[PDB]
This record gives C-alpha cells, sequence and structure tokens, in this order.
C-alpha cells in the first residue's frame, strides 16, 4: 500500500504470535524491538541514535510479520523508545520511498 | 524518484545557502540539522530517540531544498550525529512509503 507521512508510519507487526505496533523507519539501518522474549542465542551489538548509544541483543533469522508481509531476519532487542522496522526488513517487504 | 532501501537514503539538501547531505528519515517527527547558524528567533527544545534526548534550537519557517523540491518548515539545529529530514518536510516534497 501507500503510506503518507502526515502522521507516524506505525503498523501492526506480529512477532512470536503477539501483535505489536512498530514504526516503519527509513532512518534506521536495523530493526529494534522493546524488551521481550525471543528464542535462540544472541550476540552483543551497540547501536547509535539521536541521543547516544545503547546496547542491544541481536537475534538472527527471526520470523516477523509486518503489515501482512512475512519477513525473516535480524531483530535487535533493547531499550528503544518505540518498536522500529529498519531497512534490513523494509527491503524484505519491498518498501521504497517515492516522490 | 523511487529510492530503494538497500543502503541509507541520503540526499543532497540546501539550507541557509549551504549544501549538505541528509538522511530521509520516516522515523523522525522533526528535521534535525547538525550545528550551524540560521537567521531568526529560536527557542530551546528537547528531542529524544535511541539513546536518550538532546537539546536543540528550534527555528521556524526555514526554507530547505531537498532533491530540487523546495519546502518550508521548522528546522531543529543541534548535536545530531547525522543530518535528518523528518516527516514535517518529507510530506511537503510529496514523499511516501510504498510496498
Amino acid at each position: 500500500p501507500q503510506i503518507t507521512l502526515w502522521k507516524r508510519p506505525l503498523v501492526t507487526i506480529k512477532i512470536g504470535g503477539q501483535l505489536k505496533e512498530a514504526l516503519l523507519d527509513t532512518g534506521a539501518d536495523d530493526t529494534v524491538i522493546e524488551e521481550m522474549s525471543l528464542p535462540g542465542r544472541w550476540k552483543p551489538k551497540m547501536i547509535g541514535g539521536i541521543g547516544g548509544f545503547i546496547k542491544v541483543r541481536q537475534y538472527d533469522q527471526i520470523i516477523i510479520e509486518i503489515c501482512g508481509h512475512k519477513a525473516i531476519g535480524t531483530v535487535l532487542v533493547g531499550p528503544t523508545p518505540v518498536n522500529i522496522i529498519g531497512r534490513n526488513l523494509l527491503t524484505q517487504i519491498g518498501c521504497t520511498l517515492n516522490f
């Protein structure tokens, strides 16, 4: 679909059978989700944002449904203000910016 | 144009008669430019995201050219790691998310 930006581009995502709200963020390299439980091992990762850096846990090959589209990729879990869908998964659902 | 998200959506912009690079950021409510001088009155503001908040100077009705598309809006100047074009200006150039 087409999403204008007059308001925050928030969509419903499904990760682990539980629905959540996430922001489609083109300004984000990676997908960062708020603290929750994900299966498998994780690796350390540091990510930078507007306010500074935060430590996050990196989970690979995680199944996540974004707006009806199924993506399977890297998901970072940590202290983020809001759930964000970064470019790593936006490319999986075939999302582009247009003007 | 259509911008894919395989890598950072960076574009050339013109603000205050200076050419700069900025990120097309749908995850940003505002447009935040790295420390520079802009004319007019300004008021302090606190903006947050990953890693916390930063204090910025809010300038209103500032003209910016983004990819040959002229727009006008509020521009925040402060210690941002990268120049970001937020939804307040993204909408003005007719930018949308498509998939």
